[PDB]
């Protein structure tokens, strides 16, 4: 196989999808090749689809999803709401086990943090992983409560073996401020912090976004990924 | 001893010093003696206390502070801030450990969320209840991200063997709506909802506050946790 990463977060909307394109275009640009599986997306009546936003953002052609509910809530409620199961766990391991290759940087994003529930019954962001032995990327924010959460996101991360690849900050703010920068210092020293994507990149066109992800990253950490 | 309850949260501002004010407001009305209790106090530079508060909302009169800050933040920075360190472990445990007394339930509040660092190095309110062998009570909101933010807390609680007394919303809307329906239906399959306090309770006057206090809680529960 290749290399699989999950995109966790400590919650919901804290940047996952623009941190898997930002990743993504980053990986493309140092030669490797990115497949991204979101099994579930959510809020499909208002227009909601991460996996267009890597695409856009980031040239991923390889894009794979199972289920998509109108309502944007979590996956079990939305799918309460539409009267319609969420997929099942093999469904969603398979499909990332297909994607999986050689060569392959292969990034999966559920909904919301890791534990929100992403498949029936009870199955979550998690579960997965260790299912497809996937190390887990941790997008956070640099804002109040921080700190907390992320070591709430890393315990649970590794009381199943599930490898901490490193954190992201989702929206490093401008100019950072007197709480951004001190977060930073303190969550530098509990992960590597693999990059800080300034807030407002996932507006940017596709020339900018390239040119942005490539210097968030490491250029050395992201070709040793595969 | 007696009972000891920490009182954490799922992060900073969902509540905990009301719901101490709460309890301790129920549990004295049950005839229950109450202390409470915060081992690190910051932002005094923009007048935040929550002892006062809690003193002011549902007149307790045992409480007991150690470590003060100017700045509003984290513990660790506040300190760093002000140039002194957070007090150690043995003296948040000495904090405690001398509120203790049989019939008496002493209400322990932390800082933000349950890994928050109140004692050098690393130390936390999960430790600490550790140390003197309390059960915790989890604030959590109503809001978007309650349940994983909820069910994080609880899992760190059990990996360290603190037991959970139950989760409290500290600030409940009226009415609801769907997104807290849905939530607080939810939060309540995975543990008891103790209470769910209105919003706004820390604008009531100490009458009305202790009226919704008695309501708040099932008093069942509130006299069953000191012998
Ligand atoms: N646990 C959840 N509870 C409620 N809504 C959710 C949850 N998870 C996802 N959503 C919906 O999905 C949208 C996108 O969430 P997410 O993809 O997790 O954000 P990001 O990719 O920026 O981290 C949210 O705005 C919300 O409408
Ligand atoms: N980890 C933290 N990071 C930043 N600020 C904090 C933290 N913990 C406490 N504070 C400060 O203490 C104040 C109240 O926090 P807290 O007592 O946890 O809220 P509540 O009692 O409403 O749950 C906040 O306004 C915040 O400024
Ligand atoms: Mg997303
Ligand atoms: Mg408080």
């Amino acid at each position: 196989g290749g290399t699989i990463l999950v995109v966790t977060g400590t919650g919901t909307g804290v940047g996952k999808t623009v941190v898997c394109a930002a990743l993504a275009s980053a990986a493309r640009q140092a030669g490797i090749d990115v497949a991204v599986c979101k099994p579930v997306q959510t809020g499909t009546a208002r227009g909601d689809d991460d996996l267009a936003e890597v695409g856009r953002l980031a040239g991923v052609t390889q894009l794979a999803g199972l289920a998509r509910y109108p309502q944007p809530m979590a996956p079990a409620a939305a799918a309460e709401h539409a009267g319609m199961a969420l997929p099942a766990r093999d469904q969603i391991v398979r499909l990332i086990a297909d994607l999986d290759r050689p060569g392959r940087l292969t990034l999966v994003e559920g909904a919301g943090g890791l534990l929100v529930e992403l498949a029936e019954p009870g199955v979550t962001l998690r579960d997965v992983a260790v299912d497809v032995a996937a190390a887990a990327l941790v997008v956070v924010t640099a804002d109040l409560g921080t700190l907390n959460h992320t070591k709430l996101t890393l315990e649970a991360l590794a009381a199943q073996q599930v490898s901490c690849a490193g954190l992201v900050i989702g929206s490093w703010p401008d100019p950072p401020g007197l709480v951004a920068a001190s977060n930073r210092s303190a969550l530098a020293r509990i992960a590597m912090v693999r990059a800080a994507l300034p807030a407002g990149a996932a507006s940017l066109d596709a020339g900018d976004f390239a040119a942005m992800s490539a210097a968030a990253f490491d250029r050395n950490w992201v070709a040793g990924l595969v």
